């Protein structure tokens, strides 16, 4: 029993391949929860804990921006890399409160977004040679509109400066090649990342959407590795979920048997989020500065409009489907 | 022209005596606007950068038990304290990017709580061997409601650890006795022994700024006339005073208490209200706000991700907490100092 489950806070290096492994042995993958707030970020942190679970938060390219705040340029990836961060110290702050092992993440980055990729890393080299750890958890690249050499190369040369700090990385392929993916085009992933390191995941084509879901075909990627490995394992592949919402329990069950680790949904969470707030619709007789039905022409509205209130409906709203999500995914309980 | 009004980032030390002297002297007093979220932290940089002011930054008790979640127990003061070091690297992490000297602060801490300064102060010293800087700009105590010689004392024993780090210190200070207005005695005893520690200290004193009894910007006048003569310099603010919680004072009232040397002033409500505005505000597409199923275009055939996605609407609440926040920084002549 890995040593990772008994940690709080952001986990780094072989705690989270540990991690990885543990999900694959006892058949559990852990939801990625795109964050943007440090109020999404609690949420799910809360989730996680509530449910002795441990969780992945993640920023897009958008998210990280956003934590940065959307009035700060930009066109240079600036804001993405400074956000990200910002993002980056506050959790590695507060994660550890919350008792639970956190994998650090960030989400889809293409080819024209690798500046963002480039920021993020030379902090992390940086934070690496004064700490010891990178910033990050794990970083993800999502060439897979390249043509699969490129994208295999590209994610290569990234994955060799990621390595010497022990960094997982999460690739993403397609269907370009240069239908879903083959698991011989899934095989060329692994043949050169893992001459770098073992520390990869990997997100294929698999009718996820974002005609039909064919999570059976994660398996034959997983078949197709173990006979060219030569090996007895299960699951020679770290295999990931894409979006593609609205996939019953047997999908994600069968995508987990065959080796998912990792599940991200990110329009569940956003809509949660928005349903405890919006439901705050209720209260808008009492939302204006001091004119309240109750009462008062003359009431002070201030327990109704201070954000800690009403923000932290969305909150609840938010981590309670995570709670489901993580039942789903046989993540709950298992610490 | 000090050098902290060209620099990014949380300033500490000097920079923040520096700034307040300024505050002083071109007569402007600089908005302390409370945080709870980094979404309320980026409202108030950017209205800051859009007005080129330096601004204050600062979680309250609560607010700092709010950034580490409501689900983290605080009964010995442990989400507040977490979570306002949580706050710190976060605004530490971001503020660079904003280009303004911002001061990183916490609001009204009294006796029960202390536990929660010691665990901030505790984080300052261990981050201060680290970096040669404490975490926060400066703390505030609010031990008005002890009798006023435990208070000075209290006050002066953490001044004392604070001053290793040139950390600044607020301290509140009521009507209370021991052995109506805070008398210019009263508030020049606390100068007197806060003074021999260190000059990074600034006096809140009880003015009829009610948080009977009229505002009386006034007094802090008297406090300035009493401490000056008391002392024997000719500048007219010996005294860094700050403003707290104005409910509503006139756009004069508060030209006087900047005049007499506020260099801080706080109003928690306003932004408050403000920032849900814009986001109370988008009640105006509740029909978007449903799963899948629009009233506008088509229902079950019509997405509604672009609406629903926080990265929208929480927006619109900063953008009218920024508002807000540029309209207190001309009332408080701040706007455009830097
Ligand atoms: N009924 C139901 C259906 C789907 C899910 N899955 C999620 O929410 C999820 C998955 C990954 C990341 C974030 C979330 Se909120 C949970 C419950
Ligand atoms: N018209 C008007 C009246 C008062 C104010 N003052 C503030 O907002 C304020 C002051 C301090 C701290 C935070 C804010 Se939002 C601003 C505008
Ligand atoms: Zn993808
Ligand atoms: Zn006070």
């Amino acid at each position: 029993p890995p040593a990772v489950l008994s940690k709080s806070g952001v986990i780094y290096g072989k705690d989270v391949k540990d991690l990885f492994d543990y999900a694959q042995e006892k058949g559990f993958a852990i939801p990625a929860i795109n964050v943007t707030s440090s109020s999404t970020v609690v949420a799910a942190l809360e989730a996680a804990r509530d449910n002795k679970a441990p969780i992945i938060l993640q920023t897009s390219q958008g998210g990280a921006a956003y934590f940065a705040g959307k009035g700060v340029d930009n066109k240079d990836q600036a804001a993405s890399i400074a956000g990200s961060i910002a993002a980056a110290h506050y959790i590695r702050a507060i994660a550890p409160t919350y008792g639970i092992p956190v994998v650090l993440h960030t989400d889809h980055c293409a080819k024209k977004l690798l500046p963002w990729f480039d920021g993020m890393l030379k902090a992390d080299e940086e934070f690496f040679a004064k700490t010891g750890t990178p910033l990050f958890s794990s970083h993800m690249l999502d060439l897979s509109e390249e043509t699969d050499d490129e994208n295999i190369a590209t994610s290569a040369k990234y994955f060799e400066r990621m390595a010497k700090m022990g960094q997982w990385l999460e690739m993403e392929i397609g269907i370009t090649g240069g239908l879903y993916t083959s698991p011989e085009t899934v095989f060329a992933v692994y043949e050169s990342l893992h001459k770098i390191s073992p520390n990869f995941s990997i997100a294929a084509a698999f009718g996820n959407v974002h005609v039909q879901l064919r999570p059976e075909i994660l398996g034959d990627h997983q078949v197709y590795a173990k006979k060219q490995i030569g090996t007895d394992a299960k699951h020679p592949l770290y295999l990931v979920f894409h979006g593609g919402s609205g996939s019953t329990q047997e999908e994600f069950n069968t995508a987990i048997k065959n080796g998912v680790v990792k599940v991200n949904l990110d329009t569940d969470c956003q809509y949660a989020y928005l349903t405890g707030i919006r439901d705050y619709v209720t209260n808008k007789i009492e939302y204006l500065k001091a004119p309240v039905g109750n009462p008062e022409g003359d009431k002070p509205n201030k327990k109704y409009f201070d954000p800690r209130v009403w923000v932290r409906e969305g909150e609840k709203t938010m981590s309670k489907r995570i709670a489901e999500a993580l039942d789903i995914f046989h993540t709950k309980g298992q610490l």
